[PDB]
């Protein structure tokens, strides 16, 4: 036949992908621009994002963010944010994950300070602390 | 003075925190609507959200999504869905968790049946092969 359990007992199911799920199928929306609500201009190069993320991961998007009513909204980002900066800044806030090499650190480590990209601030103090020159004593 | 690190290296970090940071800011937005963009009617109780979010977490929301224009979307659902089944569901999409008892395990079921919230169907079979009778043989 079957399985019982107490009358009173309570089932629960946590997942521990399906955070990561959702925002990687946020990432490809984005990617493709399927669903997204806000363009971000860096430096005449467009960005397509969902508010909601950008207001959730960056203090800067949320004050430039919420109180919008354009369906269609558009944040420019003044000259302190390029291109070079920016772009593996919003992939990690749409990924997790955040790449650096030795043309990009100071750049990418600028903005993530001047849009005060949460869980990223320590990585930048950690990686700011070296300087790319090869180990030749 | 400082760190080095060889010219040609490349940094990178990953945040194991972060999507699921991300899922409960979008979480809070959607218990205090703000930054949302759409209404699910569910025997005449409103419910809002991130049409992204229930594009990526269900097929049949995926595709009375997508093409729609409408600033202020609303997608009605049929009576086959009900408040008791949808309430816990839409909780699991944006806390990664699925609570479960007695009196709406089948409700709650048949609605990720008939939605297609991806990282559930398995749970459900499990659950459903339970009687809450409570053992005393």
């Amino acid at each position: 036949p079957h399985m019982s359990v107490s009358e009173s007992a309570v089932f629960a199911y946590e997942s521990s992908v399906h955070s990561t799920n959702v925002l990687l199928s946020l990432n490809d929306q984005r990617k493709k621009d399927v669903l997204c609500d806000v363009t971000v201009l860096v430096e005449g190069q467009r960005f397509r994002a969902h508010r909601s993320v950008l207001a959730a991961c960056s203090s800067y998007f949320h004050s430039r963010i919420v109180g919008q009513t354009d369906a269609e909204l558009t944040v420019t980002l003044p000259e302190e944010v390029t291109v070079k900066g920016f772009e593996p800044l919003i992939q990690f806030a749409y990924t997790a994950k955040l790449i650096l090499s030795k043309d990009n650190v100071d750049e990418v480590c600028r903005c993530v300070e001047f849009l005060s990209v949460h869980n990223i601030e320590e990585s930048c103090f950690q990686f700011l602390k070296f300087k790319f020159l090869d180990s030749t004593s």
